[PDB]
């Protein structure tokens, strides 16, 4: 296999079904990446992760700087060797979870300061969380930009995305610069721009102009709604290099997930299957579920009616119940596997029904069913 | 294969190895008996404490008559159903934990009645554990009996043991009286008597002319120390019956089992591997070690270096360390799958060398590297 090769095998309307070749494994698209953050999908083995469907896993920078540390492991042979995951990984750059969690933040046009949420010292850069990736192991290294809350103003998501492009130029040239991670690993752009059609425009154009493996939307998934955030991928995955997948960060609920899809994503991750999983939340094709409801203390039907996960085979409700209400291990274990299951069969279905030409059918049969 | 057949296939001097065939699987002695509390051992799938060489859990009667209720299991199937084993479960009689662990505590000839540790009313007898134990489709029942607090006066060991006794013939014909359960299921008796010979021999000789399927050594592993525990069983195991198990109730750590072993005793259970796995501490043929401290954050080497278990094969020490400081479910996962293979791994040595006429060596190399 290649560092990176994308190909689209079939498409139906902005819809897309393919793969991206990497040397660590093939990722089928569009894709579904579990969240590990401190090197662990929460509550599964890697081995489990597999089985469920997942071809790559999304790993969280911040997190892993913090504990155990990049430096650590990469003296310990790297993230894929540490945890025992051996397919590709895809790894955010930090910034995020600085905003959302660290104390400290002093921003500036250099990176951001911060204190870990034990009040130890950090830093990110562009350069800085290129290098930590690297330190990882990452296989798919996303460029480091800013945060732009929602609701933004015109003026300071304007300022923001201009930040956030020349941090991208950095991120490029720190992972060029790198000759091992240049050959190795791929590199992905972010595209924002909050809500506003004209600063989207200017951000995919220069990040096409840069030139990037693979393009993230990101700005979403902060609170906007997702009538508000399909009328914005309606108007800013196309402008985005069709060649190239399109991922759309923190993405998320099943509905939003297959509307995504709809406008031309390729990949997506969200904790909402593993954290809600743990937490009584169980997806079905009829819609979510908790388990926690006195409703399920003596049913014994599996989670899912079809759903083809170990889970489903092998316990019932009524037991996944009793665990989760009992703050029993095992069923966060149960209920993970599951989510996570049903999330991959989910971009399975997507992926056949493009295929086969009757994905605007699979999206209006699904969600009939699953909010019937 | 029968309801229940205890056959002895080596000896070497007080020491036995053999099998307990039952209706539900085979079980080799000496046995370690995982425990699940609440209908699982904690972190762990059936199939994996299966894959350890488990060939018998032991399931905790308060624990799951207060969450999820004995007729609740009864009416979903049964405890094996309920949880996925399919394998012998021996259960308790839920008398230990409603004096360790609930609050009301009236007791009386005719049996306790207690609050929950929700404050809910509940009572056990001789007949509502034994009738507990039926609804839960448990295959060795363990007789109801008083406990007996370390220290005791003599008067009091007195006095309680033979309350036991009482109970243990109460226990005898409820569960007889019950006909699936007598032709299923198994019974086995409790001696008592503190640390008095005279006491202990009464207890033996009071059990035996009412006549079980097994006799367990109850009493110990409350304080006691093992020099007095060794001492203990030393007069204790031989006054049991020879030709049925000896099973010897919350026992224990390495040494106290192969101690044990060499004085007669054919079953264990503890918490010690499945509770202190989660918790740091990890058994290992060089004595126990604690994963959470500073010393193995960067150490590659497995837990242990001759264990064979799925854990060793995969996982490094620093990987494992992280984990369990991070709080990671996985972390507790991993340590309990081990420290369970760990101890089937002591016991499969332990039946090796007695039947190979060497456990006596066994025990000698064994303590020499373990406390080394
Ligand atoms: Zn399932
Ligand atoms: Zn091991």
């Amino acid at each position: 296999r290649p560092r990176f090769s994308f190909s689209i095998a079939a498409r139906e309307g902005k819809a897309r079904t393919g793969t991206i070749e990497m040397k660590r494994g093939v990722i089928r698209t569009p894709a579904f990446m579990p969240v590990g953050t401190a090197a662990t999908v929460k509550a599964l083995k890697p081995e489990t992760v597999r089985a469920t469907g997942a071809d790559i896993i999304l790993g969280n920078t911040y997190h892993l700087m913090l504990r155990p540390g990049a430096e650590r492991i990469a003296k310990l042979g790297g993230l894929h060797s540490f945890m025992g995951w051996d397919r590709p990984i895809l790894t955010d750059s930090g910034g995020f979870q600085v905003m959302s969690l660290s104390s400290l933040t002093k921003q500036s046009e250099e990176g951001v300061t911060f204190k870990s949420h034990d009040g130890s010292r950090h830093m990110l850069s562009p350069e800085r969380s290129i290098e930590i990736q690297h330190l990882l192991g990452s296989d798919i290294v996303m460029a480091f930009d800013e945060v732009t809350p929602y609701p933004a103003t015109p003026s300071r998501a304007a300022s923001s995305m201009e930040r956030s492009m020349r941090w991208a130029k950095r991120s490029r040239d720190a992972f060029d610069s790198r000759k091992e991670q240049a050959e190795n690993a791929a590199l992905f752009g972010i595209q924002q721009g909050s809500v506003f059609e004209n600063l989207r425009q200017q951000s995919a154009d220069a990040l096409a102009e840069i030139g990037f493996d693979g393009y993230a939307v990101g700005g979403l998934a902060g609170g906007e709604g997702q009538d508000e955030m399909f009328r914005v991928l309606d108007f800013s995955v196309p402008m985005l290099p069709d060649d190239k997948p399109h991922y759309l960060m923190g993405v998320g609920k099943p509905d939003d997930i297959v509307g995504a899809v709809e406008r031309g994503i390729d990949m997506f991750d969200c904790v909402l299957p593993t954290r809600s999983g743990r937490n009584g939340q169980a997806f079905t094709w009829d819609g979510p579920i908790n388990i926690r409801n006195a409703r399920f203390s003596e049913d014994l039907k599996p989670l899912d009616s079809e759903c083809h996960c170990a889970v489903c085979q092998k316990w019932s409700r009524a037991y996944i119940h009793h665990l989760i209400r009992a703050g029993e291990i095992l069923g966060a274990m149960l209920m993970t596997e599951h989510n996570i299951a049903f999330y991959q069969q989910l971009m399975q279905k997507i992926r056949d029904s493009i295929s086969e030409g009757r994905f605007s059918q699979f999206a209006q049969d699904f969600r009939a069913r699953y909010f019937a």
